[PDB]
């Protein structure tokens, strides 16, 4: 009951209750990955015992990331992100993905949740809680090139499969993660299942791009264009944990 939509969008600089259009919906996508920076340092304390995330209330990850300001995890961030698109007015569907690791294969199925939202004859992916480098404005559902930001991307099938494949510049295509849309489920958030610190996760866009920290490797994207540099010194690292968290 503590959900609240001004509140929310507020959070995330954006004003009124815009209208249920594609437009709308690409503007709320990007403004919410550059206000609401991805965080899992703390995602441990708010697990439940039971393993179901139906017994974590919303409101316990409400207050956390839109009344306290911080950031979150991907069933934390895009669990808000489909009842605020839901409450807006969008017919939002729960997906699963299991995301390409560094070796190259794909890790656990359902590791990864995130929504496709279905409108006006046509499905577009929504992810506002997903780490590394991605899109910054939701995809169309297709295997057709689709271009944003310096990058590219295209939703291709395998096996069963449609894989979310990444290009930047100067860069060979690389998958993100992969997911059987047909397991897409306007229900689906109901039926999710969950000594040095383990490695942090944290990122957020920018206006043209994305900055992502993981441990001390630190990345940028600018227009397609991508830097990466391994952080030494205790200052700059915390400096650039500071920019991420600090939003936009």
């Amino acid at each position: 009951h503590m959900f609240d939509v001004a509140k929310y969008l507020r959070r995330i600089g954006v004003e009124g209750t815009p209208p249920p259009t594609l437009d709308t919906l690409r503007h709320l996508h990007k403004r919410h990955l550059m206000a609401v920076p991805y965080d899992n340092s703390t995602a441990p304390d708010r697990l439940p015992a039971s393993r179901h995330l139906t017994n974590v209330p919303l409101d316990l990850v409400f207050g956390h990331v839109v009344t306290e300001g911080h950031g979150g995890v991907c069933y934390e961030l895009n669990r808000l992100f489909h009842t605020l698109l839901a409450e807006l007015g969008y017919d939002v569907r729960m997906v699963a993905a299991a995301v390409r690791q560094a070796n190259g294969t794909f890790g656990p199925e359902r590791e990864h949740t995130f929504d496709l939202v279905h409108l006006d004859g046509r499905t577009h992916l929504v992810d506002v809680g997903f780490p590394g480098p991605s899109y910054s404005e939701p995809l169309y559902l297709s295997e057709e090139e689709q271009h944003q930001y310096g990058c590219s991307y295209r939703v291709t099938e395998h096996d069963g499969y449609r894989v979310v494949e990444r290009r930047p510049k100067g860069s060979d295509w690389q998958p993100v993660y992969r997911f059987r849309p047909e397991l897409a489920d306007p229900s689906g958030w109901d039926a999710v299942r969950l000594v040095l610190a383990g490695t942090t996760f944290r990122s957020r866009a920018t206006d043209n791009g994305k900055i992502v920290l993981i441990g001390r490797r630190y990345f940028t994207v600018e227009d397609g264009v991508e830097r990466t540099k391994v952080l030494v010194k205790a200052d700059e690292f915390q400096d650039v944990v500071d920019l991420i968290l600090a939003g936009a």
